[PDB]
């Protein structure tokens, strides 16, 4: 070894380079892994026989074991870095990752009445291991909080770890599978070590970053008609009588509507639609009574966000679909019934395209059968399943959004794009999980069968390093005029955005879109 | 070079090569290019302010230039030999095409008063670029006008190019791309030049040219019963009272309804059943109104064709979905309000087999939760989505048909088929631009900023050659009794069919479908 | 490395050598870095709307990191090596310099109600780099205070680090420049370690003395 605590395990890498196509961009940040559980697995359960519903009951353990979660994009993109890939490409996805933990220094807390004071354990150890068969429950992805910090001077707290199981009520059924989790090969890292690994992506397609310049029913040609023709009228024309006569006609630029089209809008699952003017929306409450569910296992859940669709038709900007759109914090929100002020609501207009309007519609069908004497009579379709000619277009990751997530290992699937957006790898990053070795107490002098209940209070800090390698796509497009691109506002501003403020509060003020460069659909 | 005028750059070849899988099949025309808005980019929009209504709004561009489409079949194949592919093969896919512009002249006329003389420019030269990455849109596929004659002797007039782009009503959104058609490196032919390029088309599916010779549902054996058993009879057998019981039984040949099945039906979306009978049909326009429509980004969209679909049930020949089946025209057949009897209604009956009749239900489902109090009520699924273990069959490709289309380039799409039918491709053939050179008229002695907006009318001609090397699925198959054959027919006729009349008139007089040889399903 | 606490990372070299025409004189002396901001990177700014005038206002941030100024003369000449500088020669031109970080030791105070003591921290490290590419503001050469002192017994605090940014008033205008620190690859040195670097200065006039 040689090494010894008289070095420095590792160096600070916090550098991204771009080159050729791929760009290689690490990162690094300070973390202080508190002790959890005194060290105890527990099983936790929250029970229908509470005020809680039977939506919410759920049956698991919350483990000692803390994990890192690196999930998110503005771990590994400064504003910047994220303003030349949104601005200059048109696609980009991983290769492969580096993780490294160094430095690593453990800490030791005693107490004298009210006196504290903190030394350093040499001794003390701590174990991580990279979960690479994925034989655990993988739980990054669901978007939970504990992210590397976006502004590198900050010191993060490493979230605690633990999974959810089959539950029946509070109680477990009998499939219910307990992971003790110090069962795995997991090395041990004194001061003097660091740890690594490396991870190689599967091959994954290139997100989606360009928003297309052309409505899926417009493709058509506006100079020349069309060869085919359509029912244009079933009534006699020109006539005090309208006794009926199949008329045809040839779809042109003066009717485009019935012009025959090779291709349909993705699949639709409709949403409420709620109006940020407030006068307008119905004064009650129907934020979860009237929502958009999914019932399975008799157990309600509200669909958030729902399939990739367009929040808005044009001239409305001011309704967005309940459950639909991706809704962030801004630096600072409460956690419960906060106010709409401190609330960021991204858009999904760029797919107006391809996609239909969410809260409406998506198309009309007719329910009866024609006669003489019966009308025709045409229902909407609120719900239309994928049908062979569909084009869809996946929701454009943002910045603070998730990077993967991990297809669940079953038979079948469709489309295998997770909701939130990123890519969905079948095997992804291996989560790691990290803990300090409990070190007992004073054990008495006579021997006794129980296992020692006293522990010396103990955290460790340390450097965790990660790059990820990614190949762009680059853009080569002949369009004309110039694009849209994402720019930062020319007027004066009391704070410079995405930067610290006089208390030193780092603050992103909004979403930044993937979408800006344009396509040809 | 060694050219000049003095010679014929090319020569012509119409002739189509069986050889033994491949099929080689070319064909030459002659081609007048007219020049187009002198010389003029012009933004081309039709707004809602006017009469028309929010479906109908567009924006965009229409180009001087313009392009060849061979999109259809009746291009590449003699109605003999496209007998000889429709009757003895399974399927057919292209392999490579070529194309190629010779003995290429231009013309420049001039107008004294009432006199018109028309002579030969050998200095004008026209430009030719095969837009081979695809960064323009690609208006081929949309079934406009203007494809190379049918029959060799016609002379025909290249359409115009001009594209449509993001609007909202008729203004035009940020994200509105301009071409600017001359910004491509494009080859500039004089008259001793030729133009030749060759494409080799991605591997593709095999187009399926038989109808099934037993529909999904009788797969069975019909002389041995099956092990499963199925839910028979809720009530007391042969009794004075209805006391509820629990009756099972096997699904023999007795009920072959009852039978479980390991397959379903393609998917479904209806359209309104319109009569060819003019007494059955309601006495009203419905067409547009009571039509089945998608709706996206607010703008309405009849569904035409729509999936393929079973056209009508068996016994009923005259009904047919309102904006279901493909619909040509007769010879001489006027642009609007025509006439019944000039158009020609193809029909999809070879699929019944494995896809649902287009104008009814696709299956009926429980609306209800049963009691001893309330009965079981179940509705009708008018649009039912693709579900796993569904089936459907691709419509077939027509003579008059279309050949392929380019499948959008977006992120997602569920077996993409185009619905006019022919091969979807994900890079297909490049289409092609032509111009003359604009040649300014005599600009004034006296330099002035403005560009010169005095042209000599000018246009060009010339012979334009195309191969497409097809392969054939070759037809191995046991049956027994006869096939069915696509036959002239045997009595006599006033003037021959898919053959010119008295006037000089070549008239295609039924179209012709791609499926007669049967297969099992 | 094979080097530990046990051992003195670096030799005291406060040497000036006279050699033909070449000069090379080097020194030392003893720093200690204090915490700064909390490690909170801060932004300041002085308005008009205040009793400060137009000429007063400024805008931007207050780094936690510290700098190392030399810039100045009579760190790196001895009072009689700057006579036989002046009085024997024309001119006088830098070549290279060389600059290195050793012996460094970490402490760490706590605090019982009044009592202070002040103990050493083996495991913490200390950041050290250098910005050879001139991607942050340079701010030496504004003659600020707190270069290494002239006399070599002193030990000096090294000061802070922070930089202005375009104002308009007291507020910020668009093209406000915000660069964090900690985001450029920065060598970690612990007790053990030193730190080196070369640097060979352009050909430049010589003063004219």
């Amino acid at each position: 070894g040689a090494d010894g605590v008289g070095s420095s395990s590792g160096n600070w890498h916090c550098d991204s380079t771009w080159l050729g196509d791929r760009v290689i961009t690490t990162s690094t940040r300070t973390w202080a892994l508190p002790t959890y559980n005194n060290h105890l697995y527990k099983q936790i359960s929250n029970g229908t026989s509470g005020g809680s519903t039977n939506d919410n009951t759920y049956f698991g353990y919350s483990t000692p074991w803390g994990y890192f979660d690196f999930n998110r994009f503005h771990c590994h993109f400064s504003p910047r870095d994220w303003q030349r890939l949104i601005n200059n490409n048109w696609g980009f996805r991983p290769k492969r990752l580096n993780f490294k933990l160094f430095n690593i220094q453990v800490k030791e807390v005693t107490q004298n009445e009210g006196t504290k004071t903190i030394a350093n354990n040499l001794t003390s150890t701590i174990q991580v291991f990279t979960d690479s068969e994925y034989q655990l429950p993988y739980v990054l992805g669901s978007a939970h909080q504990g992210c590397l910090p976006p502004f590198p001077a900050d010191v993060f707290m490493i979230p605690q770890y633990g999974y959810l199981t089959l539950n029946n009520g509070s109680q477990a059924v009998g499939r219910s599978s307990f992971y003790c989790l110090e069962y795995f090969p997991s090395q041990m890292l004194r001061t003097g070590n660091n740890f690594e690994f490396s991870y190689q992506f599967e091959d994954v397609p290139f997100h989606s970053s360009y928003a297309h310049s052309q409505s899926l029913d417009r493709l058509m040609n506006p100079l020349i008609d069309q060869y085919l023709y359509y029912l244009s009228r079933t009534q006699s024309t020109g006539g005090t009588q309208g006794t009926q006569q199949l008329l045809f006609s040839q779809a042109g630029p003066a009717n485009m509507s019935a012009q025959a089209k090779n291709w349909l809008p993705g699949p639709c699952y409709r949403q409420q639609r709620v109006s940020t003017t407030l006068s307008q929306n119905n004064n009650s409450n129907f934020a979860w009574t009237g929502a958009t569910k999914y019932h399975l296992n008799g157990r309600d859940s509200l669909v958030n966000p729902g399939v990739a669709m367009a929040t808005h038709k044009d001239d409305e900007e001011r309704f967005f679909p309940s459950s639909g759109v991706l809704m962030f914090g801004k630096q600072g929100a409460g956690r419960d019934n906060v106010d709409y002020s401190s609330v960021m609501l991204t858009s999904e207009e760029e797919i107006k395209t391809t996609n239909p309007v969410a809260t409406e519609q998506y198309g009309v069908v007719a329910d009866n059968l024609q006669q003489t004497n019966t009308g025709p009579i045409v229902g909407n379709v609120n719900s239309q399943g994928a049908l062979p000619g569909m084009v869809w277009q996946n929701r454009d990751v943002y910045l603070q959004g998730p990077i993967w997530a991990k297809i669940p290992h079953t038979d079948g699937n469709f489309h295998p794009s997770p909701l939130m957006g990123g890519f969905g790898l079948k095997h992804p990053p291996p989560q790691i999980l990290i803990k300090n070795t409990p070190v007992p107490a004073d054990p008495p002098t006579t021997f006794s069968q129980a296992k020692l209940a006293s522990f010396i209070t103990q955290y460790s800090t340390g450097q965790v390093s990660v790059e990820i390698e990614w190949e762009l796509q680059k853009e080569n497009s002949k369009r004309w005029n110039p694009e849209i691109q994402y720019t930062s506002n020319y007027y004066k501003s009391t704070n410079v955005d995405f930067a610290v403020n006089t208390e030193g509060t780092y603050s992103e003020p909004r979403p930044i879109g993937t979408r800006y460069l344009t396509r040809n659909l």
